[PDB]
């Protein structure tokens, strides 16, 4: 994965 | 956030 | 939130 | 995945 | 996939 | 956050 941010 | 995970 | 995950 | 982000 | 969000 | 995980 690229960048699956979890906030 | 509870468990919002990104796989 | 509570369990929103992304797959 | 590319950029599926959870809030 | 690429970027299905969950807010 | 409570376990929100990046896999």
């Amino acid at each position: 994965n690229v960048g699956s941010n979890t906030y």
